[PDB]
């Protein structure tokens, strides 16, 4: 009862609940509650959707389309995606967010925490949980920024043999509406049933891309979500639609992180500790167990990038260690600077996709290539 009771309340603030779930990576049976909320189809009425459209794309917005699907295909973090076709026959996907979602952030976040605190299920983590939550939700609402990020990433991936970013339809974009070209295929959410051979090459290319986003582009998504990676079986390509929480970082800052991964693969615990303190992962005076919990959680990363043999991300053991790559918050109060939080969250979220898809492939070659390019720039 209390279960379905909580679920029903959290759906009224679905975006905040899910974003909070990402920050803690799914503990009690609250993981079920979050999953149920993730499956909940609490969509905003069409009237509301038509309001944001007419109030952003103009009263004659439907004059631009041959067809507008009234039933949403799926729910976004804050909006929902409706499929449509433009007057010329071009198939597109329109992500429409609701009016005032940005002004409802503080109220929704507080309602979320009130539900969780009252339920006495939260791990009861630190103040810092609200500040980061309101910050990430504000970023997702800025669809104009999201559009710009998508155009930039599309250029970075120009001519790539596996990844591509769908083009943006500026004619149908706005602060509350983001429209892209239709993509063929399905999100990796529904790719568990694919061949072990397909899933290994999908995840191999995702992890290589992860290394480039971190140490070559310096332009990465904070929380990777396999629901936003569409796999096209016909073309054997992956369409990238996960650019809602994108940020840039100084090459010097990401250079400290690659030194940590270097040391991790070299089993140099002291350098991992020293550079970790330099990045403010650690303050240097964390109790022995808190520091060892952070250094231990990193061993899994060094294990993969140091093995010239295939690394199995889907094992029960490795899977559990990959889900614990968020020790950055547990009993851990300047907080871990949001820049540091996002870098380790990009790496860990990438390993997570490899684990959920039960992927297995070598990882040493791709990192030595990434570290080589680093030394060249240096
Ligand atoms: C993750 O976020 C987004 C997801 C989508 N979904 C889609 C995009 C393109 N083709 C699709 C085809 C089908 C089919 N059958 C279903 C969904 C599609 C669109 C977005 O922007 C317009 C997003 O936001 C950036």
């Amino acid at each position: 009862a209390n279960a379905e009771r909580i679920v029903r309340t959290l759906c009224k603030v679905r975006g905040a609940a899910l974003k909070l779930g990402q920050m803690l990576s799914i503990n009690p049976h609250l993981a079920k509650i979050f999953e149920r909320v993730r499956q909940s189809a609490d969509f905003m009425p069409l009237k509301q959707m038509m309001k944001t459209l007419n109030n952003d794309l103009g009263p004659n917005w439907r004059d631009k389309l041959e067809y507008f699907e009234e039933r949403p295909f799926a729910a976004a973090s804050i909006g929902q995606v409706h499929l449509a076709r433009m007057k010329g026959g071009r198939e597109v996907a329109m992500k429409i967010q609701y009016p005032g979602v940005a002004q409802s952030i503080n109220s929704d976040v507080n309602n979320l925490m009130a539900v969780l605190n009252m339920s006495n299920m939260l791990p009861e983590g630190l103040e810092h949980l609200i500040d980061v939550l309101r910050r990430e939700l504000a970023l997702e609402c800025d669809y104009q920024r999201e559009a710009a990020c998508a155009r930039k990433f599309r250029d970075l991936l120009k001519g790539h043999p596996f990844f591509y970013v769908p083009e943006i339809v500026d004619e149908l974009c706005s602060p509350h509406v983001l429209t892209t070209e239709l993509v063929s295929g399905f999100p990796l959410d529904q790719a568990e049933g694919l061949s072990q051979e397909i899933r290994n090459e999908i995840c191999y290319n995702i992890l290589v891309l992860c290394l480039r986003e971190l140490f070559e582009f310096h332009f990465m998504q904070t929380d990777p979500n396999w629901s936003n990676f569409f796999y096209d079986p016909q073309q054997h390509k992956v369409a990238l639609l996960d650019f809602g929480a994108t940020r840039e970082y100084d090459r010097s800052f990401t250079d400290l992180y690659i030194q940590i991964i270097r040391a991790a693969a070299d089993r140099d615990r002291e350098t991992v500790r020293a550079k970790s303190i330099e990045m403010k992962f650690l303050t240097g005076y964390e109790v022995k167990v808190m520091e060892d919990a952070h250094l231990d959680a990193i061993l899994i990363l060094g294990e993969a990038f140091a093995s010239d043999e295939p690394f199995d991300f889907g094992t029960q053991s490795t899977t559990e260690k990959i889900h614990n790559l968020i020790p950055v918050m547990l009993r851990h109060r300047v907080p871990p600077p949001e820049e540091t939080y996002s870098l380790h969250r990009k790496m860990g979220g990438s390993f997570l996709i490899c684990s959920k898809l039960k992927a297995r492939f070598p990882c040493k070659a791709m990192f030595e290539e990434a570290y080589s390019n680093y030394c060249k720039r240096q």
